[PDB]
């Protein structure tokens, strides 16, 4: 999260917010690759759809996450092969990219401001790919867990509660698993009394003592 | 492609730069070196990878030639210290900046910052489709979408389909697709005895790429 925001707040008059509501689709996979994007307020879900109609979980956006990065990528005018949709409600910035390209220009320090967002993105993915690495499905969803504490959570007695909305089928579409193992996993560590669920918020106790099984 | 403009870039980042060659296995950069570089891959294959403390790796990427990397220098320069270790998977040949010499270059050169975002937005999305192989829920199909990735980013024509050119243990395959040593084994074992790919040296060819790809759609 930075100063992302100050810089493509003027690209437009002000450049205006635009809002989706829980599940709306922000691009669909056919969809050209013309536009970048901030999001502002609530996550973002990145998927692959399968003809089969399943959908796997590539990236869970954070706020003050630049995406729809494919339309950086030219000279190719090439499509949309993820589908982008709002896990939450969501406020976004995006911007076509013939003005990014230009503000770029007349501008060079907001270069340095784009390559730390895009970096960052790298090294998110990076930290999803370890998470998948795991063998134990266990290890796999805690180390999942407390990804989400930090780029969702907010601050409890107990712990940190990660503020979204959870279903066991979409947890299983981000770690590679399905929803009836997600569920058993989930109550083995309620059982353990290292995470508690409330109206499908997870709190996480001691994230940190957590995280060291993780070196 | 933006391949040629990351070399131009790059070699004219000067006293004019000069390659640094790395001989096979050995460290580009360990975990708590500070984050005072971004580099650019020439020539060669580089391992990123996670170390625990038990000294088992987990590969995170398989870089592939004309790759921006070292990409944390970029957030917060020498400031904080690296937290994977780099290894030149082959032979490698590379350039490197300091990070004040890159961020002083895209003032000066304002229209460089554009090939620089359009190799980290390759990177995002090559780092995706990892994450697309390792959802695979059965081992088989992660390692076949692996090698196609392989076949993709290294590959080099066969007359049965396309040679990933790179030395491939049994051991490196387990480390990058999040299996043990001896279900790779089985597995490219399973792969010889239906006449999917050959290996030879510990280089696999895959017959027919683009029709094994078509089971994935
Ligand atoms: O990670 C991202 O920024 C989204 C991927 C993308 O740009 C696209 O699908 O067009
Ligand atoms: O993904 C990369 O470019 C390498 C990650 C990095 O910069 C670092 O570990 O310092």
């Amino acid at each position: 999260e930075n100063s992302l925001l100050t810089m493509f707040r003027e690209l437009g008059l002000p450049l205006q917010i635009e809002q989706f509501e829980r599940g709306k689709t922000i691009f669909f996979p056919g969809d050209p690759a013309e536009r970048v994007y901030l999001l502002v307020k609530g996550a973002v879900k990145l998927s692959r759809v399968y003809e089969s109609g399943e959908e796997i979980t590539v990236a869970l956006l954070r706020e003050n996450s630049v995406f729809g990065v494919l339309s950086l990528l030219t000279g190719q005018r090439s499509d949309r092969f993820y589908h982008a949709v709002a896990f939450t409600p969501v406020q976004l910035f995006s911007v076509p990219i013939e003005f990014m390209q230009k503000a770029l220009i007349e501008r060079p320090e907001l270069a340095n401001v784009m390559l730390q967002g895009l970096s960052s993105r790298i090294l998110q993915t990076e930290m999803m790919i370890e998470t998948l690495a795991h063998r134990d499905m266990g290890s796999r969803l805690v180390s999942f867990l407390l990804i989400l504490c930090r780029d969702f959570g907010i601050p409890s007695p107990d712990g940190i509660t990660i503020d979204l909305k959870l279903s066991h089928q979409a947890i299983a579409e981000a770690i590679g698993s399905t929803r009836v193992t997600v569920t058993r996993l989930l109550g083995d560590l309620r059982e353990s009394k290292l995470i508690a669920i409330h109206k499908k918020r997870i709190t996480v106790f001691n994230p940190v003592a957590l995280s060291q099984q993780f070196s």
